[PDB]
DNA sequence: CCGACGGCGCATCAGC
DNA sequence: GCTGATGCGA
DNA sequence: GTCGG
């Protein structure tokens, strides 16, 4: 909160770059800047002070000086009042509506949730669902609800086939007090990188979850990845729980733990391990870990049967997810 | 100066 | 109808 | 917008 005004500012500039100007790299540049500054244990007094932080350049430094001297940014103030831009930016909060769709909608007069509600025929399946649960999707999930959600998922998966292995990752696995959604990694001994991928291993799990009315909607669904909506059962006379976003990924047995490691995060922790992995002759990614030859040629992936194995390779002591903040 | 900046599954579109 | 490109979310 | 080869 030391520089909340500054980080809020950069984050707002960030969204407009992505959603309105469609300049994704500028979006990430602003986010990077907002992040480094968010971790700075001091109240910034000038643009030059912040410029020393990695990610803050001349332009953001110039903007910080303006904000400190006036308490605002003229360019930001302007875009905020712009009917077209503020509307485009806003519409992207609807899942399924990206920068392009937001732009086309505003071009034809569709600027608010109400406008969207009156134009269902112009919305695809995903977008209709994003609109339907607009409010719910923006709410966070208390860990206690995640536990109840995990209980259902683990139970139903085992019910389908006790040989399935399912792991709820994300900040939740690291012990987060709340979550934005639920990410489930699924695998089965019968499915490996070079074997049959039976088009129903994932389907049977999604089907069972719908049968017990846990999964309520489907955004997308293929043979390896499902993205949908779910909701805990409500108690009599009890305010119903909000709908939640849940993804379920089927990964080959041999790439499962590389998957759990990666989707467990955090993002910052992954980069460090990737760096360390490199400075050890190994290359780690979402799927595997491979040795790097002398001339930089990657060798075939190394056998992995646990998160620990990955650590063993890069000479690192296994770390509990609760400590993988970075 | 000027290219990199993350990458892939799925839904849907463009081009044939 | 088929194939590759694009939008989207993660 | 920022970095760096
Ligand atoms: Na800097
Ligand atoms: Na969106």
């Amino acid at each position: 909160t030391l520089n909340g005004g500054i980080t809020d500012m950069l984050t707002e500039l960030a969204n407009f770059e992505k959603n309105v100007s469609q300049a994704i790299h500028k979006y990430n540049a602003y986010r990077k800047a907002a992040s480094v500054i968010a971790k700075y244990p001091h109240k910034i007094k000038s643009g030059a002070e912040a410029k020393k932080l990695p990610g803050v350049g001349t332009k953001i430094a110039e903007k910080i000086d303006e904000f400190l001297a006036t308490g605002k940014l003229r360019k930001l103030e302007k875009i905020r009042q712009d009917d077209t831009s503020s509307s485009i930016n806003f519409l992207t909060r609807v899942s399924g509506i990206g920068p392009s769709a937001a732009r086309k909608f505003v071009d034809e007069g569709i600027k608010t949730l109400e406008d969207l509600r009156k134009n269902e025929d112009k919305l695809n399946h995903h977008q209709r669902i994003g609109l339907k649960y607009f409010g719910d999707f923006e709410k966070r999930i208390p860990r206690e609800e995640m536990l109840q959600m995990q209980d259902i998922v683990l139970n139903e998966v085992k019910k389908v086939d006790s040989e399935y292995i399912a792991t709820v990752c994300g900040s939740f696995r690291r012990g987060a007090e709340s979550s934005g959604d639920m990410d489930v990694l699924l695998t089965h001994p019968s499915f490996t990188s070079e074997s049959t991928k039976q088009p129903k291993l994932l389907h049977q799990v999604v089907e069972q979850l719908q049968k017990v009315h846990f999964i309520t909607d489907t955004l997308s669904k293929g043979e390896t990845k499902f993205m949908g909506v779910c909701q805990l059962p409500s108690k009599n006379d009890e305010k119903e729980y909000p709908h939640r976003r849940i993804d379920i990924r089927l990964i080959p047995k041999d790439q499962y733990y590389c998957g759990v490691l990666y989707f467990t995060g955090s993002d910052i922790f992954n980069k460090n391990m990737r760096a360390h992995a490199l400075e050890k002759g190994f290359t780690i990614n979402e799927y595997t870990i491979r040795p790097l030859g002398v001339t930089g040629v990657a060798g075939e992936p190394l056998p992995v049967d646990s998160e620990k194995d990955i650590f063993d390779y890069i000479q690192w002591k296994y770390r509990e997810p609760k400590d993988r903040s970075e």
